[PDB]
This record gives C-alpha cells, sequence and structure tokens, in this order.
DNA sequence: ACTGTCATAAATCTGT
DNA sequence: ACAGATTTATGACAGT
C-alpha cells in the first residue's frame, strides 16, 4: 500500500500522516524541522550520522546553513522529548555526529 | 510563531 | 594533574 503507517517503538509513537508524536499515548509537541529529523532518526535506529548527512537528508542537498544549525535543532528535539522521557535515545558521537538508539 | 547565528560553559584528547 | 586546542551543550536574539 501507499498510505502512510505509524511507527511505534519503546513507548514512543509517531504518525507521519497526522504529524503526531505521542509518548505512552500522551502527545508531545514540536515544529516541522524537528518532526522531520525525528522521522529520519526513528526510520534509522542504530546508525551514526554526521551533521553533513543530517543536512542532506533533513534540511536538503541544495539548502545552505552552518553545521551548528544541527546542534541547536538537536537541543530543540531533546527539549521536546524530555518531558516525554525519550530525550536519552538521541545520543552524541564526539568528533563525528549523532546516533539514535532504543536503549544502548 | 519557526528557523538560523553568536556567546559563553562544559567536555574530550594529547603532551609534559 | 593542568593547560592548550577542538567539539558539543545551552541561552538569548535576529530575520523572515
Amino acid at each position: 500500500m501507499a498510505v502512510e503507517e505509524v511507527i511505534e517503538m519503546q513507548g514512543l509513537s509517531l504518525d507521519p500522516t497526522s504529524h503526531r508524536v505521542m509518548a505512552g499515548e500522551e502527545p508531545l509537541e514540536m515544529g516541522p524541522t524537528e518532526f522531520k529529523l525525528l522521522h529520519f532518526f526513528m526510520t534509522h535506529p542504530e546508525r551514526v550520522y554526521s551533521r553533513e548527512q543530517l543536512l542532506n537528508h533533513v534540511w536538503g542537498t541544495n539548502v545552505y546553513v552552518e553545521d551548528r544549525t544541527v546542534d541547536v535543532h538537536i537541543r530543540r528535539l531533546r527539549k521536546a522529548l524530555e518531558p516525554g522521557g525519550h530525550d536519552r535515545m538521541v545520543q552524541t558521537v564526539r568528533g563525528t555526529g549523532y546516533r539514535f538508539s532504543t536503549r544502548f
């Protein structure tokens, strides 16, 4: 089928059709760049991504900003998932980039 | 209201 | 153990 389908993993559920993020069946709220970065991470758990890979996928290939736009948006995404208990999935690889994980 | 940039603090790696 | 160089986290502000 071509209709989109909800992703539910480790108590966190994201619906691409409704643009709706919920943790433990209680909603969380975020902007659309934050949602797209979260959608990219939840479709790719257990892989390391540099700020360049995140820029080409989420912001766009021919779109231009500094690398440290990613750092501020990572803080905004963690701040958003923090009262939902799910900031700790979003992990940091020093000197390279970031990684998303179920636990470890 | 949402995203991009800068400033300062904390954290990491290597050399002595 | 401490200092210097490089990276990352956080808070405030501007532009559109």
